[PDB]
């Protein structure tokens, strides 16, 4: 949306004029009279948004070059930034710099004419909104929206088909065949294969299960390596290996392990399936593989009989079209003749049914919205062969999107098809593409946590997994929408362009680069470097691919000299031996996700970036020295990594009533124990995850700086992780009282640390903590004797856990609601009281006594028990990793 | 040919059983064996050659097998030898080491049954031995083959299309046109466009021009920074440069020069034309193009009026077949009929004739050969449009070649198509393959080298440049020879296998990886290296790119574990920054070629591989200091690099009488001046080729070390080359005397010496001394005033150089026949004593003062009348670089 480029730059010219009056000191006029041109113009669009914009040229027109001219300005802008910091650069003394001082004033020319572009917009029409103000539409005030926790989790007219498939399973002992699952695409074979895969007769026959996913653009060694890794923890000595010994290998672990179901998910093309076919060990056992594609050929080469997949009846349609708007509640009588009209009109497209949904939640529960929707069904669903029906839908329902969250699901189509998007690094993302911007008492993190919930509310985005708590943690869109989505940003709004190579293809020209605005390469990137591509007006560059791919030193310097103007650089998947000294010189820069093997000192260069919002480090090394005066980048955000980052020591200038409190800062993630003293803490009020990595017991200890006393200052905190690196347990641990951590500390993690049992009841004592998860051996013990506390708990994550005996009450964990058990070997059983519990759920067991999956299962009996009681207790789902216990 | 195989094991066993009993100690009886019958196979081989193998079903089965049976000892073999040395690496001092020994005994069970396989058949040889010699054929002695001097320059009745080309020239000035030339493959379009290229009025109207080549696999980026590199030095900067932007300044740089004619040779597609047609300004001068294509639709693209090549007729298809086979000797009169009728039988084809008159240059001279290869041509030739009767053709000259000569072509084919072979890197590979075998007193690369030139006698190898004294430098495979040989040596023989892919192609698996003797890469070679491959029977790894691709430093030891069995590692086109330890395990190392940018250090383990012959290092460094103890590998043969090496101090062991005096090296290219000692010269007693780079004043010098005088010591050196680096003239240098030098120099050259004019009277002393080439600044001074001395001097050579007046008498250079005169921007004129010389053919004049030129053409004028006048005087050739000289 226009807006959206408007508002941005709008930002940007504010942010500049008050915080450098060097930088613009030479063409303030002309800036603030854009600037002024530029809110003038932001009201106009938003009246041509009132009136009906895809349906009328005229208006369409009038917009168009409005964002031209920005664009023009917002180039020349940057041109300009950079020119100054450059003459900064030169550190000229001179009165007149006689040198690159007319080409500077050339640039202001460059300004001046964009300037007089927008004010020769501006006398084309005095504001040019006569016409729009005179009809206005769609007038009505803002609600709120609710986050979803996992809702119609049943799946509405599949469970026949689930039925013969897991009839299917045990058709023919002592074989391996393919089951194909065959539907056009999002007529939910993968739904069906999800429930299959959970479905309880299928979890307790086939002791082994596996999850693939084989895309369109699979790779057969990546392929192999993802199955071995769920086997075995160590992979070292099968990533030096030929991909044939990946299947071997794979064949043997298959073949351990009793008999295994796996499920390949969209085999696109027939190749690809023989391709991969011979990791699977044809070992004499009634071994089933279940496939999910699209193509009938592909799935009658797989095997003759395929299990096509059935549309949903009128009946199921509608059923699950009001269960999807409404969620939980019911469909209101007045409502009920349009939805089923709706539904009928869907044709048992369950993709067409929640598209929908999602467009009627949008637009709303009044009868003449639902009228309204009805007939643009009818109107766009004629036929029915054509897979353009889904994209009308998608169209339908998108044209109601919120102008900002239109922005949001755009810059979704850009991250490679069928990738699973990590969430906090997409919110990151529009935090520094300045989609999102501060509004109300929301945070931009919280405001941006709750455009994507929203979206998935609308079921534009799906939920990959889950957090623990239950926050999204990994999202990728529907092929379909991805698609749609994809065309859209290339051409209609060309908010993005991507390359992608065919064979015969080449890469686009430098005078092509010169048009795009932002960059997504999926293709070689190492290809696209070495044409040594130039363009001067990209500012965001992004490349996700699952292979790490090596910077050759002779390459470095293409990014930051290819284009200057850099705001987002996601290249984490790119590994950088070094940084070349053109990189300390895009100051454009917001965002920066890189990887590094070698890189052990962040360079104090890296200081004088200054927009820099986020940083994430990948770095292999066991310690990374941070030397860049993180203190003055006062945008600061974010400061992620997996390293032992080693902050640099504070120091407040000598001669400065400038107070370096960087109020911005959200995260440091896992910044080194020995920097856990109290002036960084002080620096930081507003901290909100905090984490650290390296030798816990320099906290624990007094002669360090107190850093676990130190911690209690940050008010805000609501995350915290202690790492512990050392591998020799020097001495034992003593947490702090209670009383010295942050108040709010809602999630808490313990890695390594081996704490006594004992010290439970000092976490216990926690009033809102809600996550604890130790990992690790991170309470050493035999016997834990539960002494209440944890209030507020809602989940417990134990793994590695030498505990023999433990013993609880059910006023010992009043709120749990999940319990994993993970290589608890040494415990001998769980205790009733935890059955007792109405809030626990779901438990997981693994690699632990067959004692304690007998105990587990009397718990979820004593649940059981109340289930045919009738009394209420939240229901109750067991998970056992060995089936044998 | 198996014999070749058959020698080669045998050669390389009986090596093995003298110089290491340890390695064979376990199974010395087995190796003895296998020797014994590898010899009667190889005589049964022999035999079954003099036969025709193919005319008898039995022949063909019976010489197959023998050859593999011989693989499986070679694979058998080796594998005990790697393992045997790692037994030594254990260094397991127990009597019984029977833990492992029971494996290289497993190994050793494999060469027992092995050498069981190989008496059988020998058996199985034993019968029919007698029926097959009891037939013979071509019985005859080997003859003297001649050395190839430059022949039959001009071509045969093709003055009619040079004349019509450069008539089409100059049609429409100001404006740029490019002309179409079409033909069939082996027309000779390439032949008649250098003609015009090299023609005088060519030469005089056009300043700038420029020939490029554009292969099926061209890339743009590569023909580009090569074009820049003819107006300036260096390419490096340019290779951080866009394509387009190279572009531009290739526009630029042309379009300064006046007019300009560039000839792009075989062009196959149309969009490669118009890609790279940017580069051209169109700047509204007389400048044209000439393309040559073999195919009619690009050639009518790039114009309506394409030039359609003419077939040649029977009187020149005869001219030019008798001047191809008896050079410059008349026809005999028997043999004219049979010649005659032959060449009418080639239809016209200039490439049929050539093969044709190798092919009669291979069988003799007597009239009954040709009558049989007149009836074999009308056999082949019935038809016309058919591509394979020159297939046909080629084949019926082939079947004619000794197989050392045969295992060749093939060998040839190895190299990526259209590439430049280095002459001298295709024979040190043939040695170390083992095709060249020791049969006489010649050193084995001069063998070699009449290897070479008899391939090129028989015009089966095209040369494209030679040296300044003529020895060939540089050949490549046409392009129907080189898909003959490539396809032959992949189907019949597989004596190598191209792992090129196409799209929507996979790279062979490791079964088929297992059954390949040697990989051949010219695509994408990362990503097969990012396969981690892996194969046993791979010998050999040649990979010849065109740019220099890294090695990622993950996926470095991909190669000594992919295969651990090498010989030949030409991987000089893949930069590498350190070496695995899996490398230096490698044993079987023969040839070494690589490159790379950081490597300062040769790692003292790399001296351990005992069976290297070749080394070669383009390490980008000034300095490599080497660490191996070269004096320990005994069959070292040459120590090629580029920096200036530091050969480790020799230190003849304190209790052993064994003298490390190597007798088989040839080459010590670029050792440190530091490391011109007296004993690093007393180990290498017939060192024939020696270079030096660094700062040649310490030679100079004879306080440090009488250096030049050391050089006194190797009688047999026959070519020197001196290369200063010092870029400070700290003082004068001078030339030690001249019976200092070695008798037997052939060749010396001098970069930066800045020797005073005096001394060349001391290279005059010098008696056989055949070329001088003086490049950048060799002698500093004004006045040259020859004295004499030159008695064999042939090729004069002077590069940027201050000489201002240079006198000499006819009696100071009596044999020369060349004299390049580059960039003597002083030098007035040249003295016209030179125009007496009767051996003076050829002088190339280059940037130099037009005073010199006109000086020039009064020699060439004085030679002209001097031919004129009767005398029986070379023709003369005068070359001079700018149009209006
Ligand atoms: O053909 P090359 O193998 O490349 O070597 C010859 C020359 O030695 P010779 O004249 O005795 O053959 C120099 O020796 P090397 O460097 O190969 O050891 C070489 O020097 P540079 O490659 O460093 O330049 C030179 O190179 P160039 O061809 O570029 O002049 C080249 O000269 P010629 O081929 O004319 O003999
Ligand atoms: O398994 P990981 O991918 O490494 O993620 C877990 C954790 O997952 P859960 O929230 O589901 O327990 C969080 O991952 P995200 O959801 O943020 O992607 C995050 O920890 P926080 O919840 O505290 O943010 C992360 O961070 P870290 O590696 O710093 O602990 C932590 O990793 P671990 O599994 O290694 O603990
Ligand atoms: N019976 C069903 N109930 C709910 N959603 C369904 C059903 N069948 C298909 N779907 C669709 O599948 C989505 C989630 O599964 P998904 O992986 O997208 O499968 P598919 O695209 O094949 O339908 C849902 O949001 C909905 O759009
Ligand atoms: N009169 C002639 N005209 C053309 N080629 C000739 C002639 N005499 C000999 N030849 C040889 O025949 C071949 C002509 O084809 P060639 O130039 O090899 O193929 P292409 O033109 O496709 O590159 C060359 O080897 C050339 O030297």
């Amino acid at each position: 949306m226009a807006n959206v480029a408007v508002e941005f730059l709008v930002e940007n010219l504010m942010q500049l004029l008050r915080d450098n009056v060097e930088l613009i000191s030479g063409v303030k006029e002309a800036a603030e009279s854009l600037l002024q041109d530029l809110n003038d113009f932001n009201a106009f669009l938003k009246q041509a948004a009132k009136c009906h914009i895809n349906e009328n040229e005229v208006l369409r027109e009038l917009v168009k070059k409005i964002r031209t001219v920005v664009n023009s300005a917002e180039d020349a802008i940057d041109k300009f930034v950079i020119e100054a910091k450059l003459h900064k650069d030169k550190g000229v003394t001179r009165v007149l710099d006689l040198p690159h001082y007319k080409r500077v004033k050339e640039v202001a020319g460059e300004i001046k004419a964009i300037r007089n572009k927008v004010r020769e917009i501006r006398q084309t029409d005095a504001i040019g909104l006569q016409a729009l103000q005179d009809d206005d539409l769609s007038a009505r005030g803002s609600e709120e929206r609710k986050p979803p926790v996992v809702e119609e989790d049943d799946v509405v007219g599949f469970d026949e088909e689930a039925d013969i498939v897991i009839n299917r399973l045990l058709g023919e002992s002592n074989h391996l065949e393919v089951v194909p699952v065959v539907g056009m695409p999002g007529l939910g074979k993968t739904t069906l294969a999800n429930k299959i895969y959970k479905h309880p007769k299928i979890g307790y026959e086939f002791f082994t299960r596996i999850w693939v996913y084989v895309s369109q653009s699979y790779r057969r060694r990546e392929l192999f390596l993802n199955i071995i890794s769920k086997f075995t923890r160590n992979t070292k000595q099968y990533h030096g290996m030929c991909e044939e010994d990946l299947a071997d290998e794979i064949q043997e672990f298959l073949g351990k392990g009793g008999k295994y179901l796996v499920v390949l998910d969209d085999v696109w093309s027939d190749e690809a399936w023989e391709r991969i076919k011979i990791a699977f060990p044809n070992n004499n056992k009634p071994n089933r593989v279940l496939l999910t594609t699209r193509d009938s050929k592909v799935a009658k080469q797989c095997n003759p009989i395929p299990h096509d997949l059935k549309f949903l009846t009128e009946d199921e349609s509608w059923i699950l079209l009001e269960k999807k708007v409404f969620h939980k509640d019911k469909c209101p009588p007045e409502l009920v003749l349009s939805g089923k009209s709706i539904a009928k009109k869907c044709k048992g497209l369950p993709l067409a049914i929640v598209v929908i949904a999602g467009a009627l939640i949008g637009k709303g529960k009044t009868p003449r919205e639902w009228k309204q929707v009805d007939d643009s069904v009818s109107e766009h669903l004629i036929n029915r062969d054509h897979p353009e029906n889904c994209n009308k839908l998608v169209q339908m329902s998108y044209d109601r999107l919120p102008y900002d969250l239109k922005a949001c699901f755009l810059y979704c189509s850009a991250f490679p098809g069928g990738f699973q998007i990590p969430a906090w690094k997409l919110i990151r993302l529009w935090i520094a593409e300045g989609f999102i911007q501060y509004k109300g008492h929301l945070s931009l993190e919280c405001k941006g946590e709750d455009n994507l919930n929203d979206l998935i509310n609308r079921n534009l985005v799906m939920v990959m997994e889950r957090t623990s708590d239950g926050q999204i943690k990994t999202c990728r869109l529907h092929d379909m929408l991805h698609e749609f989505c994809r065309q859209e940003a290339m051409k209609e709004e060309n908010l993005f362009q991507e390359i992608k190579l065919g064979s015969e293809q080449y890469f686009p020209g430098k005078r092509e680069l010169s048009t795009y605005r932002r960059l997504c390469i999926h293709s070689s990137v190492l290809d696209f470097f070495s044409t040594k591509p130039s363009a001067e007006h990209v500012r965001s560059f992004l490349s996700f691919s699952s292979k790490k791919i090596e910077m050759p030193s002779a390459d470095i310097p293409t990014i930051p000299k290819g284009f200057p103007l850099l705001r987002v650089l996601d290249v984490e998947s790119i590994n950088f031996s070094r940084f070349s000294r053109e990189f300390y010189q895009l100051y454009h820069l917001r965002y920066v996700a890189f990887s590094s093997d070698s890189i052990k000192i962040l360079p104090k260069l890296m200081g004088e970036l200054w927009n820099i919002q986020t940083i994430i480090i990948n770095t292999q090394q066991r310690t990374l020295d941070i030397q860049a005066n993180i203190w003055n980048m006062e945008r600061l955000r974010h400061l992620h990594t997996n390293s032992s980052a080693k902050l640099p020591v504070p120091v407040a200038p000598k001669n400065s009533k400038v107070t370096l409190v960087n109020q911005s800062l959200q995260t440091l993630s896992t910044i080194a124990p020995e920097s856990c003293t109290e002036e960084v803490f002080a620096r930081t009020p507003n901290l909100k995850k905090l984490g650290i990595r390296g030798k816990i017991s320099v906290l624990l200890d007094n002669k360090s700086a107190a850093s676990l006393k130190n911690v209690k200052r940050l008010e805000y905190l609501e995350n915290l992780k202690l790492i512990n690196d050392s591998s020799i347990q020097t001495s034992k641990l003593r947490l702090p009282p209670a009383y010295i951590f942050p108040t709010k500390l809602r999630k808490l993690t313990l890695l390594d640390t081996w704490l006594e049992w004992k010290d439970m009841s000092i976490l216990g004592q926690l009033e809102h903590l809600e996550v604890l998860k130790m990992k690790e051996n991170g309470f050493s013990g035999e016997s834990w004797e539960s002494t209440g506390g944890f209030c507020s708990l809602l989940v417990l994550w134990i793994e590695r856990t030498n505990l023999v005996s433990w013993k609880a009450s059910a006023d010992d964990f009043p709120r749990l609601k999940h319990l994993v058990l993970i290589c608890c070997d040494n415990l001998k059983e769980v205790p009733i009281a935890l059955a007792d519990i109405r809030s626990f759920q779901v438990m997981m067991l693994q690699n632990s006594t067959k004692t304690a999956a007998i105990s587990a299962r009397q718990i979820q009996a004593k649940k059981d028990n109340q289930t045919q009681q009738g009394t209420k207790n939240i229901a109750f789902k067991l998970s056992i990793f060995p089936p044998d216990l």
